[PDB]
């Protein structure tokens, strides 16, 4: 990895358009305007990308070779890079404040800024806008799925009476979904501040390197098939599949897709006859977890619930709803992102099923349908030092007043009703509010402020 | 990287749920029925991630160590990977074929195929389908750019009479808005399949190591200004930002937002009248290119166009389109997808302006806003050998014939009229097509065929 090539190609061209004397350049990152988002991200950023000698010689001369060619000229600036290896052993001259990992900040808040602390390195603080970014994506991520967790304990608590099992009821089944191994790692990881239900291995190895747990592993995965493990014994063969599968797993939970040819009729005359003796001596620790994959996500799971309602022994809990027996289950993990899995809930608690009957499996919906518009996750200039002379900056398109940007030096607050503010023009340095919520977490090539999985865990929990 | 830890981790349970006496798997990549697809990224992902060595004993004991602590289970094929260790020296005995990188394939048709080579490792096949089905999104980002080439040059021929500059007509300013750095290189070398235009530096890196050019490079880029750059001059110094700046590009082509504060007022009184002077004096080789960066992306584009039209020396091509003076264009950057790529082009050409006066900018849409539902990125077990006897395999849900998998050995052949037919059950086997168009390219742990990426842009080019 090489930092010289890890910015958008224009911002190599920044240096040369700055004001002459230009001494200090301050951005933040905002969500601008979903009314709260997890921040959540940062930390491996820092880590992986930032901190440590990040300028060598060969890096310098790599870059050097390649803007060549890319711009077809020299407008490279060798001699500021030089100058960051020289001087301070290729250790990048930043200050980065940021808000706690794992917050949950109200929309239109800084959530971290930016400055440079050597007056030569003024060009460097946009240079990491592209890299720094990026951290919309675990904090999209991390916001999404918590979204997604409130509809859940909602609906789990209205129709169960409490919130056991929640934290396995949104499981990730996104790793071939996503756009690249990178991204498998760190969507998950995002996933995992507000799950413990992952089939994504990657993010496991991220959260033990970057931000670690007190227990062994994060996040944890059961057996279970896919359409290869049971169209492999042939069409005629589906209930051979089946019993060999419970038989293998008879001791562990185990998920079972069973839509390869008719779901309704798995659930009725293999699950619910041929093999339902297979079904009512499992343990309670060990249910089958019945898989449908296809078809409207909603009719799917009705039709499911009412078959499977027919053929086992179905109560009724302390809230009125029906519940299938212990050693019994399903997944919805077909086309389910947070519209859908609001649909499912809800026209479940209006045919009285129970929200601890289902679980929920989220490939893409979880950590590839997302966009850097849905939090307007933003970094922008409000600050510069020219001559000496410090100058509160911004912008303000007149055709978008959403795009307006924050001015001067910002500081996070709480207010008096325990709330969030953001101060601008450095109105922070009044003691009228008390003090900035943000921390330095890097500071000239050094992670200053780390937290733990654990923390981020406990920052990033429901009021409920 | 440990290919052992990059699986969907209910794939670690397979191997005790496919029917005893399975001696092969056999399983096949689809774009289930964007009419037709640009196969690209395959190669990438074999060099990266599959090649050589791949399994070593600290990768095994890595893996049975995080197993056991995520299922709470020894659920580990160890006796497996060891088998692989010992016999191949940690090299995959699988064969993967495939269609020749940069083909343009209709929907519904074999693009590549994957079976083990040893009976042993009939578990590997659907092993490694995480990471081959991640070729989904190299492919989508160059079908869906090809799909937006196609538009331009229909508006661009219609308009000017000719293609001259068409593949630098849209250009990625997607770096900051995708998921990860690796996400980044992939997503932007995958545009560079149809393009030359580019922000996003990681592309130039992965395209050099995993593919080549005869060019230095694939893409370039020129000096352009971010918010920043202007707004640190200060709100009533916008003239002063925009002097400098084109005094420092005075020889080069620069792009200069210019929609901090008021995008029309900048082109009607900044460069139309303050600054026009140091415009109309510019080489052809060296425009100002004008960036709006908000509000409704079509009506802006026409407003711009209007102003601008009024303020400089506009000529009417052969074709009878407006055209702006060869120092003078502009990018539309903000908001840039296919559908609103679309609504520019046809609006201009309604108000009766060249296209070859725009170039356009994308982001999000270029290389995020794209998921596997898009051209339905498929992987599916089609053949198996158990107890000597080969199988055709398929899923069929009832609820959705679009789900229908093919059956047995897949070829794909050109039909007497010159198309593309995907033959199923071995009908291949019979002569009655020509060869097979899918090639060996991966055997035993070892890349076998290999694509330039100037193969690859050859391969991709549009009919017109
Ligand atoms: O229901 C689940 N968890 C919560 C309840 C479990 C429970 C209840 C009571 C006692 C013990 C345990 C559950 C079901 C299926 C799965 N996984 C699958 O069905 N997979 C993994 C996939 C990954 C990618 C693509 C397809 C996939 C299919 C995981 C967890
Ligand atoms: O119009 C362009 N190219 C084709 C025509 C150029 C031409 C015509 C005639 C003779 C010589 C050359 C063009 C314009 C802007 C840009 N770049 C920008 O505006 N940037 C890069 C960004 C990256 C991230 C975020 C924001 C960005 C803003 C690049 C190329």
């Amino acid at each position: 990895f090489n930092i010289l090539l890890a910015t958008d190609s224009y911002k190599v061209t920044h240096y040369k358009q700055y004001p002459p004397n230009t001494s200090k350049v301050y951005s933040y990152f905002e969500c601008r305007e979903y009314e709260e988002t997890v921040f959540y991200g940062l930390q491996y950023i820092l880590n992986k990308y930032l901190k440590g000698k990040v300028v060598t010689k060969e890096k310098i001369q790599e870059a050097k070779d390649v803007y060549k060619e890319h711009f077809q000229d020299d407008v490279f600036n060798e001699k500021g890079w030089n100058y960051i290896l020289e001087k301070y052993d290729g250790h990048l001259p930043i200050e980065i404040k940021a808000v706690p990992e794992g917050f949950v900040i109200p929309r239109g808040n800084v959530l971290f800024t930016v400055e440079n602390t050597d007056p030569e390195c003024y060009w460097l603080t946009n240079w990491i806008e592209t890299i720094l970014v990026q951290s919309w994506y675990p904090i999209t991520v991390a916001t999404n799925s918590r979204e997604q967790k409130k509809i859940l304990a909602k609906y789990l608590l209205e129709t169960s009476g409490n919130l056991d099992g929640l934290e396995y009821k949104l499981h990730d089944f996104g790793y071939r979904g996503v756009s690249s191994q990178e991204t498998a790692g760190i969507g998950a990881s995002a996933h995992l501040v507000n799950f413990k239900g992952t089939d994504t291995v990657a993010g496991l190895a991220l959260i033990k390197k970057y931000y670690g747990t007190k227990d062994p592993v994060p996040g944890y995965s059961v057996p279970a098939a896919e359409h290869s493990t049971i169209t492999a014994w042939g069409k005629d063969h589906e209930k051979d599949a089946f019993e060999h599968i419970v038989t293998q797993f008879s001791s562990v939970p185990v998920s079972v897709v069973s839509d390869s040819y008719d779901i309704y009729n798995a659930c009725e005359k293999i699950w619910g006859e041929d093999l339902r003796h297979l079904i009512v001596s499992r343990s309670t620790q060990a249910p089958l977890i019945i898989r449908p994959d296809s078809g409207n996500p909603l009719d799917t799971v009705l039709k499911v619930l009412e078959i499977l309602g027919k053929k086992f022994p179905v109560t009724e809990n302390s809230k009125g709803y029906k519940l299938l027996p212990p050693y019994l289950r399903v997944i919805q993990g077909d086309g389910v992102d947070i519209n859908t899995l609001q649909e499912i809930v809800e026209g479940m608690k209006q045919k009285m099923w129970s929200i601890e009957n289902i679980a929920f499996g989220s490939g893409g919906g979880l950590l590839q349908k997302l966009t850097r518009d849905l939090l307007n996750c933003s970094f922008k200039c409000s600050y510069v030092v020219t001559n000496g002379l410090g100058i509160n900056v911004f912008k303000d398109p007149v055709a978008d007043p959403n795009k307006r940007s924050k001015k001067g030096r910002l500081s996070l607050h709480r207010t008096p009703a325990g709330n969030f503010v953001t101060l601008e023009e450095g109105k922070g340095d009044l003691e009228e509010y008390g003090q900035d919520l943000l921390h330095t977490v890097f500071k000239n090539g050094k992670v200053t402020k780390s937290y733990s999985f654990d923390e981020i865990r406990k920052n990033a929990q429901l009021n409920i």
